[PDB]
């Protein structure tokens, strides 16, 4: 597989990122504790995940340009943006991590409750970010697209970052507030939260390091990744409570923690007033026996159903999307990441 | 006087930035609620300090631009510019308060210790920085030096933020270690922490909106502006404890915080190893007769004649700096801001 295989060089790529973003130690060792302390936040926080955004910037890559232009330095560029989309993220869970007052993300501990960490994380947060835009310009100063990657990187955060704040005000902790968890919401928060970044930005990155800088194709790429980006998310919250993780590696938490998943979403507009009271007694509740008549009420409502359904008519429109908007773009870059996403 | 004059319309354009960032809430009204809070963040963290750094690019602007090229436009660009500088500042100001545990900020409350916001202000800190390059994009995005202002905001950005990882590592809270507190890791957390943002970002704006773009040029203006970096921080440090907070407005907090001052640091290589037992019993604590044991030891090493002999030498050579690193630039943009920072 085109991800499979090139997985291996993309994080022997890691080594040389961390060398070249540790380099500046030399010139100046009056900053080099302040260094080693970046290295220590690169390894923790931008290693363990499974790289498929980064991943995906290599992957278009190699399908938006001729093998024959496809040259060492070019290939070493791809694998450093496919690298600063790893650390957009870190920079963005290093950070939620500390707001949503989480325990784990992976199985491992989060960064800032590490011993010694703690607030610390913030500015750790920012250098993650800082290490964007230090990795292009050491790599794609001279480029064409120079310009076109830092305003892509740029937007992608506020773009997120209004995301994030959309959430926070949806689900404040220590408040129980269905009425706003609508699905007009839900899907606005998953499109600048999650989507713009996930799915669009890799895509994108690789689009203009192709010299594809045209507003309408990318406008047309936009159309199929964000909706992708929507069915992505939902299937994220129907198997943190109705899937398996053996699988997955993900054991429910939305419950215990008022999340607004998608299950809550359908459950609002699907509901007599008396069912609407049982949620409102049990949801967020860390009480195994409460987090327990939960799952109960959905199954009831016929849930899983509705996400089968969902997932059904998704992919049919996704294949409509690919026709209508992936031309002149080789439907390939599309259609694979659509397989990945999809079962 | 320059400033003085200047601040109204400058502060009177605050207005307008509002305006114009909380203006995409009409194309997306989904996220219009986030934008409300946007909006609230600008109005609580941008307003109420003194808007000199942003102040000085304006001022550095029309020193540096010819009268009949300074059109309307122009200086909507310059003043866009200095707002930009107090964002930047917001955004490292609201975040650094968070992770030192402030409860007042000019005497008015954090943000982060309004209720209701906690650590909700880590979102809010990032949306003040992605407000920079949304500025730089709607005003700045058809002239020349477009990507040179990006590159210097995020240059600023990284070196703001390795200063405060030195700073951070230098005094972790509840750690009492004065063995780290000299002079070499002083002025280093000083250079990157403050210096850079503070004094080299707004003239080195000025320069690129004036077309002074050269390496050279920026090399010379960085010598100058470093070097009144690190005399103001100092005089930042010996006003909180040997200054009055009539004129100031600020009041003795840096021993009970046990902070990196330069009192504590010149302390350090004059002393005899039993005034070294005395500042070790008692820096850090918030019982008032240990804070009075404090200034007690440093008037009898004659700090305030140690400032006051640096003040001299450093008034001085900052001159001679300007004599022989302000050409080509008129020397009056180096000395208007001299003669503000020195008392
Ligand atoms: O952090 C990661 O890289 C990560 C972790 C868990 C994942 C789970 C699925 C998945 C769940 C059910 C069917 N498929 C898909 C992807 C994924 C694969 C390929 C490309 C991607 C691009 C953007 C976002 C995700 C992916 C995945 N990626
Ligand atoms: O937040 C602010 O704008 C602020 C607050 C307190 C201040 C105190 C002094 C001051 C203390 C003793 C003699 N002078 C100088 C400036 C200052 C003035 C003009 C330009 C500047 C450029 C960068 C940094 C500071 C300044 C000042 N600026």
């Amino acid at each position: 597989d085109v991800y499979a295989q090139e997985k291996q060089d993309f994080v022997q790529h890691f080594s040389q990122i961390v060398r070249v973003l540790t380099e500046d130690e030399m010139g100046h060792p009056e900053i080099g504790d302040a260094i080693a302390r970046l290295k220590e936040v690169l390894e923790y926080n931008a290693i363990g995940g499974k790289y498929n955004r980064g991943l995906t910037v290599v992957v278009a890559f190699r399908e938006l340009v001729e093998p024959r232009k496809q040259d060492a330095d070019s290939l070493q560029r791809a694998w450093t943006v496919g690298w600063c989309v790893e650390l957009l993220q870190a920079f963005f869970l290093v950070a939620d991590d500390i707001m949503d007052s989480s325990l784990t993300r992976r199985g491992q501990i989060c960064w800032y409750q590490k011993p010694g960490v703690g607030l610390d994380a913030i500015n750790d947060a920012n250098l993650l970010e800082a290490c964007i835009y230090r990795l292009l310009k050491l790599y794609c100063r001279e480029q064409p697209y120079y310009l076109n990657l830092i305003e892509l990187f740029l937007q992608s955060s506020y773009q997120t970052e209004i995301g994030q704040t959309l959430d926070l005000l949806t689900a404040p902790q220590g408040n129980v507030d269905l009425v706003r968890f609508t699905e007009k919401r839900y899907k606005s928060i998953v499109k600048y939260k999650t989507a713009f970044y996930s799915f669009y930005l890799p895509i994108a990155a690789a689009m203009y390091m192709a010299g594809i800088d045209g507003e309408k194709e990318h406008a047309n790429a936009k159309k199929i990744l964000l909706e992708m980006g929507e069915f992505f998310q939902i299937q994220d919250d129907y198997l943190d409570l109705f899937g398996d993780p053996s699988v997955t590696g993900k054991i429910g938490t939305d419950i215990q923690d008022n999340k607004c998943s998608w299950l809550v979403v359908q459950c609002l507009q699907r509901a007599t007033p008396e069912q609407y009271q049982i949620l409102k007694e049990n949801y967020g509740q860390k009480e195994a026996e409460k987090v327990a008549r939960v799952k109960a009420l959905y199954e009831e409502l016929d849930l899983p159903a509705v996400f089968l359904q969902y997932e059904e008519d998704s992919y049919s429109h996704i294949m409509a999307l690919i026709e209508q908007y992936a031309a002149p773009l080789p439907p390939a870059v599309f259609l694979g990441l659509a397989r990945k996403i999809y079962k």
